[PDB]
């Protein structure tokens, strides 16, 4: 996999293992979407794009002793397709910060990565509820 | 000996041997009077009161082709005692740096140290050329 690439940054497990918990525990407070919205997936990294049903019709439900009808199903009104974009947003962390965890035991200060966190999940928010023109996308 | 100790201080040896090497040298930097007049001893801390010996005077001196005069005698024009005084400046040493020592690794500031050893020096000095008045000492 490896476009994550984890390895070549010095951050050991543990400032990475504090990095993802500042960043989701970030995201469980910010996000209002996500109480509301299910998530589906996570699908894996390199899906670009998704097929899904339109099931904008009301129709009958089958009630009978036996089975005896077809006309009973669901029908897409239409298969739309969506395409995912990449939400971002970038932190800095000072080379002399992890100089001073590795030697001194200062520990990194991933509150960068928290307000990263937040600058995204508000982010996403706004593509959610106010969709995006220039990608496309409706909300 | 044994007035002083080592071991109950929370300083390791290079600590010990950094304050001691940082009086001393504040001391050969500062102590003038060891330059013009020599030390007698160190005696040792037990030493609390010497008897001293004052020629003031001037006495004839024998000029006999026998020697048969018994007068001329060196005669101190007093005999006396002096106390030896303790001079003491006191210097502190925050926990905090002991305890960045520890862990961290800057190394303690024993400047409070090297300013306690010229206060030291200087009292010492004062002491030589001025006399402290309350003891009766002279200078």
């Amino acid at each position: 996999m490896d476009f994550l690439d984890r390895n070549a940054a010095p951050l050991n497990e543990g400032e990475w293992q504090r990095i993802d918990e500042a960043v989701v525990s970030t995201a469980r407070r910010t996000l209002v979407a996500r109480r509301i919205i299910d998530v589906l997936g996570p699908l894996g990294s390199g899906v670009y794009s998704i097929p899904y049903s339109v099931f904008s019709g009301k129709s009958p439900t089958g009630i009978d002793m036996v089975g005896e009808n077809e006309e009973f199903v669901v029908e897409a009104s239409r298969r739309a397709t969506i395409n995912l974009p990449i939400l971002y947003k970038d932190f800095k962390i000072m080379w002399r910060d992890v100089e001073a965890d590795r030697h001194l035991g200062l520990p990194i200060d991933v509150s960068t990565a928290a307000v990263a966190g937040n600058f995204v999940a508000v982010q996403e928010d706004h593509l959610i509820f106010n969709g995006n023109v220039e990608l496309g996308h409706d909300g």
